[PDB]
């Protein structure tokens, strides 16, 4: 219900995140310049979000009879709104990865018996639209799978959960839903959460800023708390699950994602409360062995030091701003929740690429 | 050393906290009315600082001749200035410590035979110019021996160490050289700190503002971090020692303190390094047995939404802003840092019972 980006055949908006969380706004996507350009203004946030809106922006001057006349003018024209669609945020794999789903279902559409140029545009339209309801179905998944392995975990006969996250993974993190977001939400219209805890995630602040947001548009009972204050919140407000989000999940199952994670789950384990990761299987890679071949980012230090255009640290002072860290797999103790299921992370990759 | 209190007998000068860090601004005090005001000002930061402050600003107006005439005048004349120096500010309970005292002092001396205005006058200025030492030196202490005690701990082979800590507890929170500062300062002199770890410490941002200050100044090589950093820079920044300071030390060695101490205990454990809470024993509380007496104080939860005037937060999302947490002594691995040197949580009762 809360959506980030609204589509209908011929129709996409966006909720531009540049006004949030004071306003809550759309605005219409008319082409996939306007596309590019939101994503690059960071209006669109998220990349699943980010992949879905480059690509549904396509289908809409599809639908607008965009492309050809012709038909190899009309792939011509799909790959190369597709590899400009690429260049807006090369940030991460999921724009090309559906890039070259599309590109690739035009071609063999277009390399069909019989092929024309409207079975090509609709193709591509048909597929862009499968794409968005398969993020929302798996991300549904991912909540309510998680929910579940989750109460059975802590609370199996029944009784409620107070739940702890971090970051922003919710609706304005996807296409919709989320991922730890999402759990929280299917607990909470189980009737089984007792409470929400979130994080304000210094220094992007994306936890005060977006999941305080979310989960007050939810009437979800929750409390924002500093990232300081995450033990003592363990200790004396009853917290007894902890459910994050992946930037990237490698093949032994160690996380990168934003940083205090790992000190999250470090935390968790002293309190004696399962952590869990929640990400699809996109966000699983299964490349990389260990997270130690993971270069972790580390942005400018004013991003730490100034807030609002003012700087509040002081002057001549040595800043590190690492965007994440990595959290090690032993300390995963609830799992990975996945939109096939929780893992163990022992278990991850060959469920992955096994299992359907 | 980073002054934040300038004294001479017959001058006090105080560092106005509101200016910094963009601005160091220094502003005479000639009065106890002055450093009332600047005390409501909260120009003046930390409790022993404003004790200090006070009844150093007593000492100056003595210095003036000012009070009496007569003998029982002045001490009538202490006595008011001192229950007046602690309206300003009164959650800090180390005014009016210093006014019982210091009235004390007043009066014990006003009771000997032979006793002169004079004596009086002298004798609460002395008094109060050796309260500023003693907070001074014991403060040095702190620093000199939790740092001699922490590398034979970390580095007994020699070798440098890297230091993280929290909140302020330096210059800027005390009489000067600070507590847990105090210790990263005696490693700095020592030439045996690589590098010191500082934290934000949100939601009022002292470690960001304060400690940040105090390592430039003094050219420490330092680097500031958010809180939610900690983790990663004890796995991947060689932190080898965390030392923090304390708002309260129970007898078993629980710690109350700034908000966010009780998980870097958690998370200096888990890599494996010691911590240490390094506090005057005066700031040792032997009333409590137990952290579970401590009554953790909530603040208001628009100081943790806003920075600098503006909402950071999402309207209408509820807020929890506790001001500190308890630190359990069983994860004071390192010791609790006293003027007397470092003592094991269990030591603690004895020592200073």
């Amino acid at each position: 219900t809360l959506e980030a980006i609204r589509y209908s055949r011929g129709s996409l908006q966006i909720l531009d995140q540049l006004l949030l969380p004071k306003q809550s706004r759309y605005e219409a996507v008319g082409s996939v310049h306007q596309a590019w350009e939101a994503i690059r203004a960071m209006k669109v946030r998220g990349a699943p979000a980010i992949a879905l809106v480059g690509c549904l922006s396509l289908a809409v001057e599809l639908q607008a009879g965009a492309g050809g006349p012709g038909l190899a003018a009309l792939v011509a024209f799909v790959r190369d709104k597709l590899s400009f669609l690429v260049t807006a945020r090369p940030t991460a794999v999921n724009m090309a990865r559906a890039a070259r789903d599309l590109a690739d279902v035009a071609a063999r559409e277009a390399e069909r018996e019989g092929a024309t140029e409207e079975a090509v545009r609709e193709r591509v339209i048909c597929c862009t639209e499968d794409m968005l309801e398969k993020d929302l179905r798996d991300n549904r998944s991912i909540g309510d799978l998680g929910a579940r392995h989750l109460l059975e975990r802590v609370a199996p006969s029944g009784g409620k959960v107070t739940v702890l996250t971090h970051c922003n993974t919710g609706a304005l993190a996807t296409a919709g839903y989320g991922t730890a977001l999402g759990v929280i939400r299917s607990l909470h219209s189980l009737g089984r959460l007792e409470h929400a805890f979130c994080t304000e995630t210094r220094p992007y602040n994306q936890g005060a800023r977006l999941t305080a947001f979310e989960l007050v548009y939810e009437q979800i009972p929750a409390t924002l708390i500093t990232d300081s204050m995450v033990a003592a919140a363990m200790a004396h407000r009853g917290v007894s699950a902890v459910v994050v989000g992946a930037d990237r999940v490698v093949a032994n199952g160690d996380t990168a994602n934003k940083v205090g994670t790992y000190q999250l789950a470090i935390v968790a384990k002293h309190h004696g409360i399962p952590f869990y990761v929640a990400a699809p299987s996109s966000s699983c890679d299964l490349r990389l062995e260990t997270g130690k071949e993971i270069i972790i980012e580390e942005r400018p230090g004013q991003e730490l030091t100034d807030v609002n255009g003012v700087r509040i640290a002081a002057p001549g002072i040595g800043v590190w701003n690492p965007a994440f860290d990595v959290t090690p797999h032993d300390l995963i103790t609830g799992g990975i929740i996945t939109e096939l299921g929780v893992f163990a992370p022992e278990e991850l990759r060959t469920a992955l690429t096994t299992t359907i």
